[PDB]
C-alpha cells in the first residue's frame, strides 16, 4: 500500500515541507516521506503508478485527498495518506505556527522567501535527496559527511532563509526512506529526469538540476 498523491495536492505537501523549513530545530524523522510526497505530486498519480509498476513493483495505489480536521487545543487541512498519521501532519502545522510568530516578532512582516508557504520549499528538501541519491552507490551511509560539506556550499542562501534546514537530520531522513522503501529511488530518479527538462527563473529548480546532474561528481 503506497500513497500516490496528485497534482491537486502539490500545493498542500509544498507548504508541509515550508512548515518544517521555518521550525527550530525541526524533527526531521518524517522529511524524506514528505519530500517523496512531493516528487510523487509533481509526477502526477498515472506517471508515479506507470514507474512503480514499470519497475517491477506491485503497487496498491492510496489516492490522496484533503480532509479538514478538528482537532481544539488551546483555542487543520490534512492529507488521507497511510504512510503518515493526521496527529503527526497537526503537530508539523503546530510547531512551524510557534516558529512563524517567533519569526513575526523578531522582523515584523515576514518576507515572501521566509515563508512556508514560498513556492520552492518542496524543492529544497529535493535538493537534499539530490545529494543522498549521488552517495547512495556506496551502499552504506559513509557519504553522509559528504552530504553535509556540499549542503552547506550549495544551499548557503536556502539554509539562511529558513532556521529548519537542517542537512545532517534531512540527509538522514532521506537515507532511511531510500534504504527503507527502494521503490522511491526509482521514483526519484524519473522526477529528477523530468525536472531537469524544465526551465525557469526558480534559483532552487537550478540548484535541484546542477545536483541532479552532477556533472563534476562524475569528473
Amino acid at each position: 500500500s503506497i500513497d500516490t498523491p496528485n497534482y491537486d495536492v502539490q500545493k498542500h505537501i509544498n507548504k508541509l515541507c515550508g512548515m518544517l523549513l521555518i521550525t527550530e530545530d525541526a524533527n526531521h524523522k518524517f522529511t524524506g516521506l514528505i519530500g517523496m510526497l512531493y516528487a510523487m505530486s509533481r509526477l502526477g498519480r498515472e506517471d508515479t503508478i506507470k514507474i512503480l509498476r514499470d519497475a517491477g513493483y506491485h503497487v496498491k495505489a492510496n489516492g490522496v485527498d484533503v480532509t479538514t480536521h478538528r482537532q481544539d487545543i488551546n483555542g487543520f487541512e490534512v492529507l488521507t495518506l497511510a504512510s503518515l498519521t493526521t496527529e503527526i501532519q497537526i503537530n508539523i502545522e503546530i510547531e512551524s505556527r510557534k516558529s512563524y510568530k517567533k519569526m513575526l516578532k523578531e522582523m515584523g512582516e515576514v518576507a515572501p522567501e521566509y515563508r512556508h508557504d514560498s513556492p520552492d520549499c518542496g524543492m529544497i528538501i529535493l535538493c537534499i535527496a539530490a545529494l543522498v541519491i549521488t552517495k547512495l552507490a556506496a551502499g552504506d551511509r559513509s557519504g553522509l559527511t559528504a552530504v553535509i560539506r556540499r549542503a552547506n556550499n550549495v544551499l548557503k542562501n536556502e539554509m539562511k532563509r529558513y532556521k529548519g534546514l537542517l542537512p545532517k537530520d534531512i540527509a538522514n531522513s532521506f537515507y532511511e526512506v531510500f534504504e527503507k522503501h527502494p521503490h522511491f529511488i526509482d521514483v526519484f530518479v524519473h522526477f529528477g529526469i523530468a525536472q531537469s527538462s524544465t526551465r525557469g527563473g526558480s534559483r532552487v529548480e537550478g540548484i535541484f538540476a546542477g545536483l541532479f546532474m552532477n556533472a563534476y561528481g562524475l569528473e
